[PDB]
């Protein structure tokens, strides 16, 4: 399989930003807490699985994230706080949450 291609990939397809706008579509400096979280990365797929739905053009990505929650590592596999939360579907949200949530999990997956 190629569980770790299917990170760094979608990294590709998450990088097209149209203009500045006044939408919620954005986390906070706890939000990022949680997609570093390694631990508390899987249930952050939860929430990407889920507004990905609502997320137009996104739905392969759907099948990415969601075959990707058994791909994570469980350092004390069990979580601690809420996980993220995206917003009504605008690849602005999931542009700062997801970026930074694939990365750290390939980056923490491996690392040397």
């Amino acid at each position: 399989a190629n569980c770790s291609i299917m990170i760094d990939e979608i990294i590709h397809h998450l990088k097209r930003p149209p203009n500045p706008l006044l939408d919620p579509n954005n986390l906070n400096s706890e939000d990022m807490d949680i997609l570093m979280e390694r631990n508390l990365r899987t249930p952050n797929l939860l929430a990407f699985v889920r507004a990905v739905k609502h997320l137009e053009n996104a739905s392969a990505i759907e099948s990415i994230l969601k075959n990707l929650l058994p791909c994570l590592p469980l350092a004390t596999a069990a979580p601690t706080r809420h996980p993220i939360h995206i917003k009504d579907g605008d690849w602005n949200e999931f542009r700062r949450k997801l970026t930074f949530y694939l990365k750290t999990l390939e980056n923490a997956q491996a690392q040397q």
